[PDB]
């Protein structure tokens, strides 16, 4: 999985 | 801003 | 399965 | 804006 929170 | 991928 | 929240 | 593909 990939998450990415910017 | 998030992004999720599963 | 993709979520984008932005 | 919200963007979901299941």
């Amino acid at each position: 999985a990939i998450l990415s929170s910017t």
